[PDB]
């Protein structure tokens, strides 16, 4: 039975690597192209999953050879397609990626398949919605989907993570107040209030904003720095001294490890994102629970660390 | 009671086009998003050999794909266009080749070619084709896999008396030799001679003294195509060049439209040899510029049931 549902994107990265980036009308020849498995959502719920998750993914395809090896993708992370839906009206996402010898790219994203995810299609995975543990959103596919998901949760008493990436000007007030855990990086920060976001103080400093606005709690990513914490029961910014598996993570000790602290789960989550840091690739990198230490999986009471 | 013999066989490259269409195309470090992303089924070969088995030719494709999704999906093309994949190879050794494309709102674009598998096609694999070349009217050949397996190809169906058709495409300066002298048609764009000769071209009157240097390499017969405005023919017993011309029309997508002419021509040399080549070029002329009026490269291209029935007169 899922504990965890996440209502998001996936997206085919596919890579072309040159000498030079072609100029206007011109062919040239590259010397590596390979595939990756992106989309936000599915990221995080492919590192949630490989944590010990059980996780559906509700998401929308194509009924295309790339959205076939995208649900082969989730099956194989143990994952729940049963609401992974195919469309033939649109491809599935595709984020084609140009890069030449001196590190420079170009990148044309086509959202496709994503954006034609629906209330209709929200409907039909009432069941999965209503029994989870956390539910975990975006901002990738139509905002008003992810909202409608949100907002099904929380009629169903199940908690809602919620990831503003990428950011909005001008989002909907109701996101606020329907996130019980509130989650984005510096730059999103800024988009968000309106704000400069440079140090962790500044950060603090929009958080509280976002606070004000209705999250019950809010957390900003300071890259490789940590992050910076507040509640509404606890209103002072705490700093704790990639950006999907630390999601992912967090959904994971939200559903299965609830008696740990915040503080805590933020550690760990920091930690599990750090490794996948280090190893080459991107959901390949996500790192499965046999492979990171034991006390990551461990009350505080039962480990000397 | 026996199968029908494969008349055209096409040793050359399988890409999948991944195309998406864009407002501009990008600057240097740019992100954009675009509106639609386009998955086709592409190679100079492949696009060759599909429109010549559209107008009924019984083909063969000589090529290799990956063990991929990719190379699987090229197979089953390769399958519903009627094409005999028997030496269609599949490798776990590298990916199938890709194409990865920008275009935008004026039908401006970029392009990114990987080879991928298209390179390991090899000395063995061609070797396994022996009969099927040796039984052959036409042997088609294009730069899309290694030069040395396409000099191959042409040496095998030389020895074997069948009809070279060559397209040197992409071309490349300085290119061998004995390409000219195993080349019984030569088939090239105004680009792709001025890269092989060094001459510019950009008049028809150009073309002729281009494709004439070309015909003095010892090539039988040279075709040089002018894009939707026809072409221009030269051959060793009449050395004046032919001007072929074509009514000017708005495109809605040329995309693939010279591999259409390349594999029309495939078609006539070998099911309707007594054409002249004046006849053969109007009407494959004809068909290429069908195909611009579809979109979508190997989607466009013309079927014999589609077409006007003198296309298939003697
Ligand atoms: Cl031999
Ligand atoms: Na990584
Ligand atoms: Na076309």
């Amino acid at each position: 039975v899922a504990a965890v549902v996440v209502v998001g994107s996936c997206m085919t990265d596919l890579v072309s690597l040159t000498s030079r980036l072609p100029k206007t009308g011109e062919t040239i020849h590259g010397h590596k192209f390979f595939i990756g498995f992106g989309g936000k959502g599915a990221n995080q719920c492919v590192q949630a999953a490989r944590l010990g998750a059980m996780t559906s993914m509700v998401c929308k395809v194509g009924k295309d050879s790339f959205g076939n090896d995208y649900i082969e993708n989730l099956k194989q992370n143990d994952i729940s397609t049963e609401f992974t839906y195919q469309t033939k009206d649109a491809a599935t996402g595709t984020a084609s990626i140009i890069v030449n010898n001196e590190g420079q790219n170009i990148i044309v994203i086509v959202a496709g398949a994503n954006l034609l995810l629906n209330t209709e299609d929200l409907r039909a995975a009432a069941n999965v919605i209503s029994r989870a543990k956390v539910m975990v959103c975006q901002l990738e596919i139509t905002p008003a989907t992810s909202l409608e998901a949100l907002t099904m949760a929380r009629r169903s008493g199940v908690k809602t993570l919620f990831n503003p990436a990428p950011a909005i000007a001008d989002l909907d007030p109701q996101f606020y107040t329907l996130s019980d855990v509130f989650c984005c990086n510096e730059s999103e920060a800024e988009i968000l209030t309106g704000l400069t976001v440079g140090s962790a103080a500044d950060a603090g400093e929009a958080a509280l904003v976002l606070l004000k606005r209705g999250c019950q709690v809010v957390i900003i990513t300071l890259g490789a720095e940590g992050c910076v914490v507040l509640s509404q029961t606890e209103p002072e910014p705490k700093h704790i001294p990639a950006g999907d598996s630390f999601v992912g993570a967090l959904a994971f000790y939200l559903a299965y490890y609830p008696n740990l602290s915040l503080e805590d789960m933020l550690n760990r989550s920091n930690f599990i994102a750090a490794v996948s840091v280090q190893a080459a690739g991107t959901q390949s990198s996500y790192p499965y629970k046999k492979d990171l230490p034991l006390t990551l999986f461990l009350e505080h009471h039962h480990h000397h660390h």
